[PDB]
């Protein structure tokens, strides 16, 4: 078909309101198969407190807009004259993403979904992508979206100097836009590719979404149906199973590893903190705590400087100049009212300024030994993607500027601007 976010109708998506112990099941097409919800429920709410189900949005009472889906119901609200409703705002994203619970009134349940399905150009869409997250019994989110590559793949660790095993997470490997002459040899649509020198073989494609087996173990399975197999396996249909493991203790990142290769039925283990609860990895402020993240970080001191130099940071590039105002700091004059944490100014014409990240939209993340600060919600690019900036922090106890260091623009990839920043404040 292709009507109203097609690639999303293939699955039933969950979302949660942790403050109220509510687990939501979302099926934009209205067919999650939950007897307690009703056959046409589009948004079903599982009240875990009373263990009961209530549809809060019906697929047959849908109103669609460019980036908005509203589902009404015939259920009267606690507030007289109002019916229960559910509303999902869509924004362009680079991965399939997840429907994030935003808030709920007594009558309306609001969600926000940043997904490749809501972009203006099918350009960001993967050939095939599946849900890449799962909630545990405590309603904590285990999200692998950050590991999904929109270009290239991951070289898996094994012991075959004739085989090079490449995989992507929750989707096919983009072989067209690949810089590796090796990956550029893989078949399109493949999520797992075996390169036996001057030859590549699709040994797995995405089908089902990520699954949680234990509070610290996530499993993803790629398969292949029908004949036409490589046959080096002797009639065995290729299959790949990846087990993502959340380490009990923080540690440096490790590469996924091949633990089995029983003839076209590869098994990989990947120990990564991305498999842990998301709230253990992220903060919506410039600090991480030992209590919540097992790491103590505070970037607030980077927004302050001696009464001698600029109140903001300047990161020059070939055709643009970037001004960064971090952790509530002050912005450069040129980026006046704009309210941007990161602002891009065209060198050739300084009247062209684009917000590349807003202060109210920040995520400080620490996972697998890397500290990242992300500012999002910037002005939309032609693709519909709101500009965003990612600052890859690096520990350096003797970093210049008395430890504060300074941001260095390292490049742009489709409206996501990257910077590297060595600072003593990134030392864990
Ligand atoms: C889910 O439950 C809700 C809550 O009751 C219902 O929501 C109402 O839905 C109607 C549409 O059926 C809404 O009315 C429509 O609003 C559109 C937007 O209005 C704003 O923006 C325009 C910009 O052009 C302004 O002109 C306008 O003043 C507002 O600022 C309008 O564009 C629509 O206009 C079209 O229809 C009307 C007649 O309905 C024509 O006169 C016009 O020429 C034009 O063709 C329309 O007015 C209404 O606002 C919603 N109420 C809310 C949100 O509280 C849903 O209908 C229900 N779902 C289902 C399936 O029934
Ligand atoms: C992105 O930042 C904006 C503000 O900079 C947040 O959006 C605001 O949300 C409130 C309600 O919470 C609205 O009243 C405002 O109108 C919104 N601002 C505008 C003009 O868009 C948004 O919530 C931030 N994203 C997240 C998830 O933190």
């Amino acid at each position: 078909q292709g009507a109203e976010f097609p690639e999303l109708c293939s699955y039933t998506w969950e979302a949660v309101d942790t403050k109220n112990n509510m687990l939501y099941k979302i099926n934009i097409c209205g067919n999650m198969g939950v007897a307690q919800c009703g056959p046409s429920s589009a948004v079903c709410m599982h009240d875990l407190k009373t263990d009961s189900f209530h549809s809060v949005g019906d697929s047959l009472l849908k109103t669609a807009s460019r980036s908005l889906l509203e589902f009404n119901t015939t259920v009267n609200c606690k507030q007289q004259n109002h019916k229960i409703q559910s509303s999902i705002t869509f924004l362009c994203g680079k991965t399939l993403g997840t429907p994030e619970f935003v808030t709920a009134t007594d009558c309306v349940h609001y969600f926000e979904w940043r997904t490749t399905a809501a972009c203006k150009k099918n350009i960001f869409k993967a050939n095939k992508e599946v849900p890449c997250y799962a909630f545990d019994r405590e309603l904590k989110k285990h999200d692998l979206n950050p590991l999904i590559k929109t270009s290239g793949a991951y070289l898996v660790d094994d012991s075959d100097p004739d085989t090079s095993l490449f995989i992507n997470v929750c989707r096919d490997i983009e072989v067209l836009r690949a810089s590796s002459p090796q990956v550029r040899v893989c078949p399109t649509g493949a999520a797992a590719c075996l390169v036996r020198g001057d030859r590549a073989f699709d040994v797995g494609r995405p089908q089902e979404g990520l699954k949680l087996v234990s509070n610290d173990r996530l499993v993803l399975s790629y398969v292949k149906e029908g004949a036409g197999q490589p046959d080096f396996c002797d009639g065995h249909s290729p299959a790949v199973t990846i087990t993502f493991v959340c380490p009990s203790e923080r540690r440096e990142g490790t590469i996924p590893k091949l633990t089995a290769k029983s003839n076209c039925r590869f098994e990989i283990e990947w120990v990564t903190e991305y498999a842990c609860h998301r709230d253990y990895l992220e903060s919506r402020s410039c600090s991480l705590s030992s209590a919540q993240h097992d790491v103590a970080v505070d970037l607030q001191p980077l927004s302050r400087v001696e009464a001698s130099d600029s109140l903001f940071y300047t990161s020059e590039a070939d055709e643009y100049t970037y001004y960064l105002s971090i952790c509530g700091g002050s912005q450069a004059p040129i980026c006046n009212k704009k309210d941007a944490a990161v602002c891009q100014v065209k060198k050739a014409d300084s009247t062209q300024v684009k917000v590349a990240g807003r202060p109210q939209n920040l995520t400080l993340r620490y996972s697998d030994g890397d500290l990242t600060l992300i500012y999002f919600g910037g002005e939309e690019c032609s693709s519909g993607f709101q500009r965003m900036s990612v600052i890859n922090f690096e520990c350096n106890q003797t970093a210049g500027n008395n430890g504060r260091g300074a941001p260095v623009f390292t490049g742009e990839v489709d409206c996501t601007y990257f910077f590297t920043w060595d600072t003593k404040y990134a030392c864990v």
